[PDB]
């Protein structure tokens, strides 16, 4: 059974397009492979962070993952900065990576990869996601991990990066951002339905009235069908067969309530958990779990190094 | 009441040098101060070591410490990756410290850079009130203090602003060998230096052809006579006698029985430290004496690191 590192950074509000992208395709792989979702609040203070918006960003994208369907009893969801051990390898691994190769992509901007390579390498982790700009950082990580086994001992699995864009509802050429100064170009997964409908039906389009799907020649209409698709469970072309003799507007109004019934299960469930007590002992059970598995490893990289006794 | 935090290299060898510098007055300081001495491993692997000859340093160190008079009891004596703390309010340090600041001390090895921030966690995890002097130790702390109210003001105000604190007036010995230089392990001629570890025989030997002067008289001068004044300094603290009276003791004698009389001195001072050493290096009573340490070191730096995180907003 293979194992898999996801570096979550908690950034506020996670839009249905990487929903879509990364947190679904991945909370699946839960039961086929040994699964670790990890909180890098360590990385988040590498840039400028109201102490305040931060706690509530951490908490909030835990609820979010437990909500749509991560089972804590089967995968691992913890926040970084209660395991020790990632600073204490991280810093290990400082001692390893040389400076030329971090200037080429304040301190902790310039040296926190010898640190993403400590949360991957703690885990005997054999894959990881694409997240977009991870290129770089995965190929690093491996090198780093490469040039320890060399010079120490041979504890290091080289890590290895293992694979539907949802576009803007104003502009289909744009990738659904939150960072978007639009409102109505993007959907997050917190969106009252009164909302959601909104910002669907408004939602840019063609004229030709026929929903049919042809990304470079109906960009809008095509997205749509994509959202449709994964959100209810079906392909796009059974969907073009069911719009046959249809126009936007049924269309749209439907594609509200899929995305409302989509959705509901995952909010119901959000604020359940973000209250409760419940989301502080799963964070409890994930963090054992994690200082259980990574304080093992950072025994060996210590003892390869020869850091105590 | 106030508390000194000396964070002392695993470096495999100790000359007298140090002892009279910074050991013993330092650890003189126990009593009247709340004094840690931390062995700073996760620093000494900023350059190439052996994970033999490094683990072995660190034992050697502690070992010498207690054998100096150490006393476990009233001095907090640990190693430095022994308290996680160290590496999670180093990293949170780098996230105030700027890369320039940093650059202007030293493809290199990162942590050879980036482990001023980590000294500074080091420092500020134990309110630390004051620190020794080291060699290129004042670029250092200026660091320490700007992180230091570079935090308070930005997060909390939880970190006391620490200062240099001078000994009395500690000697600096030079090179039996050549008297301009300071006595260094690093030295090619195993006659320059005197370690605490050394033999009564090497003692002895070393003592003997220590470089003095042409005249025969025991007289101190710094700039004149720098062999002789060097012995009369090493002579009059190992000996516990002014430099007055070692030129009234020997007043109608020469270099021969001032170095023979001198041995011995330095054979008496060095002979206590090397059984206690002896037994400590092989009994798991030391290992007893650093889990000890590294308790108390972990309650108290485990505090400071729960505010800091607080004041940053990590965790929960």
């Amino acid at each position: 059974k293979q194992t898999i590192f996801s570096g979550i950074q908690p950034s506020g509000s996670v839009t249905l397009g990487n929903y879509i992208g990364a947190m679904k395709q991945f909370v699946e792989l839960q039961h086929d492979y040994n699964s670790y979702f990890c909180i890098v609040d360590q990385h988040a203070i590498t840039v400028p962070q109201d102490r305040l918006e931060l706690r509530k960003n951490i908490r909030n994208l835990a609820a979010l993952y437990l909500a749509v369907g991560l089972d804590p009893e089967k995968a691992t969801l913890f926040i970084q900065s209660e395991v020790p051990a990632h600073a204490q390898a991280g810093w290990m691994m400082q001692c390893v990576a040389y400076i030329g190769e971090l200037e080429r992509m304040v301190s902790g901007l310039l040296t926190y990869p010898p640190l993403m390579a400590a949360d991957i390498l703690l885990y005997g982790t054999d894959l990881v996601p694409p997240g977009e700009d991870q290129k770089q950082h995965l190929e690093l990580t491996r090198n780093l991990a490469e040039r320890f086994n060399k010079k120490y001992n041979d504890i290091f699995t080289i890590p290895e990066v293992k694979i539907a864009r949802i576009m803007s509802l104003n502009d289909p050429l744009k990738k659904m951002s939150k960072s978007d100064p639009n409102q109505k170009a993007y959907i997050t997964l917190l969106d009252e339905p009164k909302q959601l409908e909104k910002k669907i039906k408004s939602a840019v389009t063609d004229s030709e009235g026929i929903v049919k799907f042809d990304k470079e020649n109906k960009p809008g209409v095509s997205n749509l069908l994509t959202i449709y698709s994964i959100l209810g469970n079906t392909t796009i072309e059974e969907l073009e067969a069911k719009y046959e003799g249809k126009g936007y507007g049924e269309f749209k109004g439907d594609l509200a309530e899929v995305v409302v019934n989509a959705l509901k299960p995952i909010q119901d469930r959000y604020y359940e958990l973000i209250e409760s007590e419940e989301l502080d002992r799963i964070l409890d059970e994930g963090a054992e779990r994690a200082n259980r598995t990574a304080n093992k490893m950072l025994k060996k990289m210590e003892n390869a190094m020869g850091l105590g006794r």
